[PDB]
């Protein structure tokens, strides 16, 4: 039996298949040594002696408000901030180094960027188990799965006071870094950039978007309907959209994502930035009369990305975290630190990101609610309401709470099915070895993990075995923190992609977080201020409620 | 006039334009303040004034051999390696910034793999000289001044002992990340990847990789001919490769790189490499026999990335250096530093790497004298005499010295031409323009750059401003250094390019260099002990006279 199978190499260390039984640990630079990495060096045990445990810290932030208030407005702030962001960090491995075909470093799955990324390599297919060496010789039916524990039963509003403008803003920014083929396969992905470089904006690829430019003033096309701004048309902006079979180009609206015009939310968004690139473009021009329409559109695309990596650290994940400690978005804080400014999206990212049990029963718009089958194809909600009303309705109505289970609408849990059936395409690791790859103990046991007896009871029978435990359904159904929106894993573990994605921008970069790189001293503050607030009311005739916090 | 035409700023800062006429200098992190940059900060003024000249460090490192002995055998080399490795690579931009479309950061140049980057950005279009400022309306004509100070009367050797065998690694060494393409034109390349990733040997793309492979024990698909391993036919691996029209599939060999079936010397290399990929195969899986051809493929070629780097560093480089510190390939000297593990191309990179002056008035192998039109599309050379036999035949052949001018034999004269002219449609900045940008002062007259008077004072006529000489003109026409192969502007400007190139490889960052990666110590170690010796001799019947330097 394949050594590897057991996971035996602790702390990172890398398992190596050796002659036809033998394996070995390369435990370089883990703070380990021994047959698996286990025997600590000196500094490496007072590290983890001393460190307090991840639920711990959280209470430290999450308490003594009066406390965090004189913190916030000292250097104190940014020396944590930055402890933050290099810790953090840390956990993922820039260069990448895995992916679905390379369970080790190759060239390949260096240069080959249509490649999703992995932590932890693959249970290697001639394992005792689909999980490795624990568990059943066959995994629990994916549908029932689902249905016994993530279907929701009665709406679960998260406590923590997240609203729907939050929950589409995270589905209209994760969809332009998580993008995959079905063309190629789980494991494959479209969204080349790996990051936020707005794709979801400007498109996937150049003659897209050179087919969504406007191409004066460096400008996106659009088009005027009720006398308010909006994506152009399909027939002005020849590109590829998802419509249902039978709606028209006439009728249809370009917006650089070919998915978003499957959700008034989502194309909500997609109506908000483009009106800011357009608004950037403008002030630009007053600056730099010089300009051509290149450097105009070129310097307004990297002006809005730094807007939306500072309102996705200071509001986005601030809302999330739900600590007093107020997150900052300022690049300089890393320039002391060993730093790649580079980044590459991971298949456990793109799974962990599945927020489903967020949505709604139904869709509430002043006297109105809609059901998913008036939602959905909607081809005139957006224009109908216009931008400021459905930003209202949605930042008014509770969102559903991720963890803890069964609050995921029926009319989208399939998704979470093939959620599960593709993690075992993928064939993830189990959440034990993903906990412990994250700095966590496993879990010993189901009612540990959930914290009731309950659920545990069955899915101790589904599963047979703790270890054997998968990776979504674990972040899914972890117990969650005292009022929060999720358990500590979906934190422990999200943190470290989401920052790294967020700072491993090259605009971060001390080469490129230069005023001149912004068009000026006008352009480096649009960044720097930048408010969810401002990115809607700024280009909006009228400014509602808007926040990713319910009133 | 534009502004920036003057190029205003210095040490490095930012020109941007600002309203019709005025401009602006972004002098963050320059050490300097002030509007174009030139109040030095307290530490900046220390650097300058206490930093001795390159030719005086120059005149350090190649004296007193007594005391650099005993300097290698102390911890002082890896110092001294890793300052030369730093300081060095601090000079070029990374991520990278500019290219032939945008004098300016923008997400598509950043993303961009298909473009050369620049490190000026070019000369403004609309500036009243082709160079900006300075010197007449219109530039000597390429072919004249080509002619002129670079046509070759009589051969000159490089006085540093450098062989033909050196000058062939070179050409087939960096043809593997300079590849232009004729299809998009200038400032475009083929070789994405930016590096060394040898796609020189596996080809630059996928599909040309798979028609290369065997597919068995991870091996490059290879022929015989005379009891000898040769790359395999066009016919085995129908793979594209430049040949006159007119020689059958038979005689064309498959390589990976298009172009190397227009020389002996090129094809010789590739044959070496070739050999050496399938012998560290064999070596992987004795070592690994659960492996596949795809892991043992991929193992392989990081081995040679490695071996390259390693050769690269403490051989090429070392002759050509001509330096009595000895330079050292281990990636471990900048784990303690802020670097990273990146590397885009730059077209002044390009431009300088053009050592044709290299080539020999005829190639000797033995008692025969072939000539350029017997050499340059010999497709049965290399098989006639074999690898023993062209290896010692390049090893004893010197080349010729690359600086001091009138040294490039007219067969191939027109690159140089071509260079010229290519560097007018790029719009390079001047030469002296880059000895700034690379810590030199700017030379104040032709004479200065000359160490003599009738080149200079003709050269005066042509360009009628020193601040108008080019950027390659200008490299090759500089005096050489002592008894050098060429002049500081070559090593100053060329050693950030090259390092930065070396060092900023994946395998060099703390998550690849590690033996698992190379598939244990035994593939760690075919790089951390790599030589031209062992490159050619353990692929070869016989062992020849195997150096860079002539005997
Ligand atoms: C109107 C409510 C929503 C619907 C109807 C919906 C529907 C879908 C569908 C059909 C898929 C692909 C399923 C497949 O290929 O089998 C998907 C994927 C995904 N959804 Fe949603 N979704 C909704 C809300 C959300 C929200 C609020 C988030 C949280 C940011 C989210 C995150 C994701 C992610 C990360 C993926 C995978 C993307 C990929 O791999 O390309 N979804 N969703
Ligand atoms: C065997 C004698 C050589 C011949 C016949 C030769 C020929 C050529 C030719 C025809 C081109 C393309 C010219 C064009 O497109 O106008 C070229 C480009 C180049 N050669 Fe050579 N060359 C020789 C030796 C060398 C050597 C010794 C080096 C030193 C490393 C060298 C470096 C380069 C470089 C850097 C380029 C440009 C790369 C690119 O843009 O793709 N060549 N050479
Ligand atoms: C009030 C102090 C706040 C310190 C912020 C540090 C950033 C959190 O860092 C995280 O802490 C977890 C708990 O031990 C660890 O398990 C994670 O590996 C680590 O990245
Ligand atoms: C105690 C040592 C004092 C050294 C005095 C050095 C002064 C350099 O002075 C600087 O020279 C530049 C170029 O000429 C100017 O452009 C700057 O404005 C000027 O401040
Ligand atoms: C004897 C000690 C030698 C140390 C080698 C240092 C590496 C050379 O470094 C170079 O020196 C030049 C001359 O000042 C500078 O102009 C360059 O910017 C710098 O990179
Ligand atoms: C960095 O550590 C933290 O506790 C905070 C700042 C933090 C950072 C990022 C996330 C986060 C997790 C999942 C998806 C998106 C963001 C999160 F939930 C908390
Ligand atoms: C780093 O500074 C140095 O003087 C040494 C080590 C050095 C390093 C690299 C080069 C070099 C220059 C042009 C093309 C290839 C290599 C060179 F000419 C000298
Ligand atoms: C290869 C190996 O050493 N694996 C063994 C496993 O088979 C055994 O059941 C277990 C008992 O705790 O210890 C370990
Ligand atoms: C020193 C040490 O801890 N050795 C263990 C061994 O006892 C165990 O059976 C094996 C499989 O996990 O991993 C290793
Ligand atoms: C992959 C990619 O987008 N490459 C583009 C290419 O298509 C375009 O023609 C060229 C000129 O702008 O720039 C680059
Ligand atoms: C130099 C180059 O290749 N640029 C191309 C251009 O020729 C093409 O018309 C356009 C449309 O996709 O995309 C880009
Ligand atoms: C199911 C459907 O597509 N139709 C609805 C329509 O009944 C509703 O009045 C309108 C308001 O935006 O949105 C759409
Ligand atoms: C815009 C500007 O200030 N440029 C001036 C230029 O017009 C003048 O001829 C030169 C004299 O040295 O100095 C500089
Ligand atoms: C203090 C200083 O450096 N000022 C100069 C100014 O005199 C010159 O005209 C201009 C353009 O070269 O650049 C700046
Ligand atoms: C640009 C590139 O080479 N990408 C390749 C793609 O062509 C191939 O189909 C896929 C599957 O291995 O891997 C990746
Ligand atoms: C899944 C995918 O796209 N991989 C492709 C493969 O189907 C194709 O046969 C091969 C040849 O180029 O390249 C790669
Ligand atoms: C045109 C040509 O290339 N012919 C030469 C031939 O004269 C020479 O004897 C042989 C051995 O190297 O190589 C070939």
């Amino acid at each position: 039996v394949n050594p590897c199978c057991y996971y035996p190499c602790q702390h990172q260390g890398i398992c190596v298949r050796f002659g036809l039984d033998r394996y070995q640990c390369d435990c370089t630079r883990t703070g380990y040594s021994g047959p698996n990495c286990t025997i600590p060096e000196i500094w490496t045990w007072l590290r983890t002696t001393l460190r307090p445990s991840p639920s711990f810290i959280h209470f430290l932030l999450t308490h003594g408000r009066w406390l965090w208030d004189f913190v916030n407005a000292t250097f104190i702030r940014d020396t944590l901030m930055r402890l933050v962001l290099t810790v953090r960090s840390n956990l993922i491995p820039s260069p990448p180094t895995y992916n679905i075909a390379h369970d080790y470093i190759s060239w390949e799955s260096f240069s080959n960027v249509s490649y999703y990324t992995r932590i932890l390599p693959s249970v290697p297919r001639d394992c005792p188990t689909p999980m490795g060496t624990k568990g059943k010789k066959q995994l629990p039916d994916a549908e029932f799965l689902s249905r016994r524990f993530l279907l929701r039963r009665k709406f679960i509003p998260d406590p923590q006071g997240t609203n729907l403008m939050f929950a589409f803003f995270a589905q209209h920014f994760t969809h332009q870094f998580f993008k995959t083929s079905g063309k190629m396969g789980p494991g494959f992905t479209k969204a080349l950039g790996h990051g936020v470089d707005l794709g979801h904006i400007y498109g996937d690829n150049l003659e897209r978007q050179y087919q969504l430019r406007l191409f004066k003033d460096g400008k996106l096309k659009y088009q005027m309907l009720n006398g308010e701004v909006y994506p152009p048309s399909v027939e002005e902006a020849p590109v590829l959209m998802h419509y249902p079979r039978g709606i028209p180009p006439q009728s249809q609206m370009a917006v650089g994502q070919e998915v978003f015009g499957l959700l008034p939310g989502l194309m909500l968004y997609a109506t908000i930035w483009l009106r800011e690139h357009n608004r950037v473009c403008d002030l630009l021009k007053a600056e730099h009369p010089t300009w051509g329409d290149e450097q105009l559109f070129q310097t307004a695309r990297l002006i809005l990305i730094g807007e939306t990596i500072k309102i996705v650290i200071e509001e986005y994940v601030q809302q999330l975290s739900g600590y007093f400690l107020q997150l900052k978005f300022d690049p300089e804080l890393l320039f002391g630190a060993q730093f790649q400014y580079r980044n590459r999206i991971a298949m456990e990212f793109n799974q962990l990101y599945h927020w489903h049990p967020l949505m709604p029963d139904s869709f509430r718009v002043g006297p109105q609610d809609y059901s998913y089958e008036q939602f959905l194809f909607n081809t005139s909600m957006l224009v109908d309401y216009g931008v400021e009303a459905l930003v209202d309705a949605f930042s008014r109505q509770p969102a559903g709470r991720i963890g803890g289970g069964r609050n995921i609408d029926h009319h989208i849990l399939h998704v979470a099915v093939d959620v599960i059936k593709e993690s075992r395409v993928l064939r993830l690791q189990p959440f034990n070895e993903y906990r412990k790859r994250f700095g966590m103990k496993p879990y010993t046991s189901f009612q540990e993990l959930t914290g009731e007896k309950e659920m545990a009871a069955e899915l101790e029978e589904l599963y047979g075995d703790i270890d054997a435990l998968e990776f979504y359904p674990g972040l899914l159904l972890e117990k969650c923190h005292p009022n929060s929106i999720f358990g500590e894993s979906m934190i422990e573990m999200g943190a470290p992609f989401s920052l790294k994605g967020l700072l491993g921008n090259p605009i971060c970069s001390p080469e490129y977080w230069k005023a001149s790189t912004f068009g000026g001293e006008v352009g480096f503050n649009l960044v720097k201020t930048a408010t969810l607030k401002k990115l809607v009311c700024l280009n909006t005739k009228t400014c509602p409620y808007v926040s990713f916090h319910v009133p």
